[PDB]
């Protein structure tokens, strides 16, 4: 049995980050990934991940704030640019409310908080990036400050910054099984066990695989989308980030989005998806790998009639898994497991969330409660919640 300050469960972004803050602070800390480092079967799949300026939730735009400098610290690290302002085009019907919000009502929200946007006719969208054929009562606008995150980037050097800094990582090795007590807590794997003074979970959507036998379940949902590669058939002048708000039609909800193109590429691929209603999955298991046919007929069919900058026969189709609060009204579950079962305070829970744009401050807060139970910076919307009535003495 291996000694450790702080043991991670998981070996995706969020779980690097944490370790890499952990050991530069001088702490030991062993990194547990079931799969292999860089894997696509999590939540972080693809070469790119959006992040937005534009929010009507208050506490999105005020972690958005807080994350940017954290994301140049990182850059500088690394000597490497992952943030690139591509631009976030949001269009189509303007009244219509989606999962993702809606374009007028997100528009009032930049008015109110002085973010900049410029507002577009369809005549606008499809001279200055492609699309053709929409129809003339399409407005939208284009927030010029969005960004795109070069994934890959990111995770290489978080990896290599945490390897630097001296922590153990260690993959192909499964987390069966997490006891806290008032000392620390005994850590099982399928290869071997360890002892912690905190665990840190970052197991993306298998944290409740380990909270269950301790009596704790939480409030989230995980869902399989699909994603598909397009080659871009002609060259790029403005290739943003982009989502299409529509009217859902009998059979789905007709809303698909592009995440533009990757200015560290070669400008060969992009990737885009259908926003359909999915089902949850019962259990992360339960995910196929394998993008439904039926939303990607449709994507490809929409792009083949509205955006022929992109060759609509896709190249790969695959699938990425989203944890997310089930409460639509939450955001984010981090924080420890303090109120929801006897020593919590000892497992650090990062659980659910859209997150890849606050990796660097995600792993920050992680590593700060690993180590001191308290951080600087604000979590309190952001508690782990429960999915049980609550029973026990506080
Ligand atoms: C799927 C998806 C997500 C997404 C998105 C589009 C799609 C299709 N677009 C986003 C965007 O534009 N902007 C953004 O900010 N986020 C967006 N997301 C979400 C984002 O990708 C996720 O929030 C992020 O990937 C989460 O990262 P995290 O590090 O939390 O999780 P993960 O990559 O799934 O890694 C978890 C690791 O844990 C390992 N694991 C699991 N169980 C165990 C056990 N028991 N023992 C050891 N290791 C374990 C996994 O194998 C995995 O590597
Ligand atoms: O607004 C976002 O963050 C978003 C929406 C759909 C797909 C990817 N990213």
């Amino acid at each position: 049995t291996e000694s450790y300050d702080v043991v991670v469960v998981g070996g995706g972004p969020v779980g690097l980050a944490t370790a890499w803050q952990v050991a530069e602070r001088g702490h030991r800390v062993l990194v547990l990934e079931r799969h292999t480092f860089f894997n696509e079967n999590g939540g972080t799949s693809g070469a790119e991940r959006h992040w937005r300026l534009q929010y009507t939730q208050e506490d999105l735009f005020r972690l958005t704030l807080e994350t940017l400098p954290l994301w140049r610290a990182l850059e500088s690290r690394c000597e490497r640019r992952l943030i690139h302002e591509i631009g976030s085009l949001w269009f189509g019907d303007t009244d219509v409310v989606t999962n993702e919000g809606q374009i007028s009502g997100t528009a009032a929200m930049m008015d109110k908080l002085s973010v900049r946007y410029e507002w577009l006719k369809a005549t606008d969208i499809e001279r200055r990036f492609g699309f053709r054929g929409l129809p003339r009562d399409y407005e939208g606008f284009l927030q010029p400050d969005g960004g795109t995150i070069d994934v890959r980037g990111t995770l290489a050097a978080l990896f290599t910054l945490a390897q630097a800094a001296g922590a153990t990582l260690r993959a192909g090795e499964t987390v069966t099984e997490l006891v806290p007590d008032a000392d620390g807590v005994s850590v099982t794997t399928d290869r071997g066990t360890y002892r912690a003074g905190k665990v840190v979970l970052a197991c993306g959507p298998y944290t409740n695989d380990l909270l269950e036998p301790l009596g704790a379940r939480l409030a989230y949902s995980v869902y399989e989308m699909a994603i598909a590669a397009y080659r871009q058939a002609t060259p790029v002048t403005e290739a943003p980030f982009w989502f299409a708000f529509q009217q859902p039609t009998p059979q789905d909800t007709n809303l698909f989005f592009g995440f533009g193109h990757n200015p560290w590429a070669p400008g060969e691929f992009v990737r885009c998806g259908p926003d359909f209603e999915v089902d949850p999955l019962d259990h992360p298991s339960a995910a196929t790998g394998v993008a439904d046919r039926r939303q990607m007929d449709r994507l490809s069919g929409w792009l083949r009639d509205h955006l022929p900058t992109v060759d609509p026969d896709p190249v790969r189709t695959s699938t990425c898994l989203a944890v997310l609060p089930t409460d639509p009204e939450r955001q984010f579950f981090l924080g420890t497991a303090r109120d929801l079962m006897t020593h919590g305070e000892k497992l650090v829970v990062y659980g659910a969330g859209w997150a890849f744009k606050f990796v660097p401050l995600f792993g920050r807060i992680c590593a700060d409660l690993a180590v001191e139970d308290s951080t600087a910076y604000d979590i309190s919307r952001l508690a782990p919640q429960s999915a049980l009535l609550e029973h026990h003495h506080h």
